[PDB]
């Protein structure tokens, strides 16, 4: 599998080896913010991260994940939309060339500079790997980037970045308190969707953070210095990482606040 974010592997081929790409719950929309309903039955939202375990941080070609101690409920988001237990086991990023891009989600078609993806398995069913085989296997909190002041909880990323330039590097990365990147206001978008990478599955649970977090010029810069490609390659910088918004379909994006 040779897919990625270029003319010729990009999402608009996607579809010939994940057919699941032109499927009814793809990932990511649009929301848009007149049309998205106030819904009270949905229950507050609890994100528990205070005893997250991060473990290491991996270039994997695609993007950066900071991968998380997920054997025991250590780092948990509930409630929400959401029925039972969901883990942390990563969060990563997209990101653009320039700040008009690169998020994957967009509000009334507006694009972020980046988003920032938590993803959670669903507990009940065992394994990240079964809990991508089911419809709501995973729920992952997504957050908006805009170019502004710094985020001081996204420098010690940002600081490592140099020693996973390339795909297939990692380095140790622990001791990393995850909610240093989220923002004041828990307030969210949600919706049923899909991975939005290959293989595309339709196991999402998507929650959107309406309040983006600030991020500085130079925190992005690092980002866009990142590569694509693995060390004693042609240099290939990882940037444009994100898939545009895709048919809503079939499906309502329900709000948590008036
Ligand atoms: C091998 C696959 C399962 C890895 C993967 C994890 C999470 C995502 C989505 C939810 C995302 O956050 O972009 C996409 C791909
Ligand atoms: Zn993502």
């Amino acid at each position: 599998h040779h897919w990625g974010y270029g003319k010729h592997n990009g999402p608009e081929h996607w579809h010939k080896d994940f057919p699941i790409a032109k499927g009814e719950r793809q990932s990511p929309v649009d929301i848009d913010t007149h049309t998205a309903k106030y819904d009270p039955s949905l229950k507050p939202l609890s994100v528990s991260y205070d005893q997250a375990t991060s473990l290491r941080i991996l270039n994997n070609g695609h993007a950066f994940n900071v991968e998380f101690d997920d054997s025991q409920d250590k780092a948990v988001l509930k409630g929400g939309p959401l029925d039972g237990t969901y883990r942390l086991i990563q969060f990563h990023f997209h990101w653009g060339s320039l700040d008009g891009q690169g998020s994957e989600h967009t509000v009334d078609k507006k694009k972020y500079a980046a988003e920032l993806h938590l993803v959670h398995w669903n507990t009940k069913y065992g394994d990240f790997g079964k809990a991508v085989q089911q419809p709501d296997g995973l729920a992952v909190l997504g957050i908006f980037l805009k170019v502004g002041s710094a985020k001081p909880g996204l420098q010690k990323v940002v600081d490592v970045l140099d020693s996973i330039k390339t795909k297939g590097k990692s380095a140790d990365f622990t001791n990393f308190d995850p909610r240093g990147l989220l923002p004041e206001s828990l307030d969210y978008w949600t919706y049923p969707g899909s991975l939005t990478t290959p293989p595309l599955l339709e196991c999402v649970t998507w929650i959107v953070l309406k309040e983006p977090i600030s991020v500085s010029s130079e925190q992005v810069l690092k980002f866009r210095k990142l590569n694509f490609n693995g060390e004693g390659e042609p240099e290939e910088l990882m940037v444009d990482n994100w898939r545009p918004a895709q048919p809503l379909k079939n499906r309502q994006i329900k709000a948590s606040f008036k």
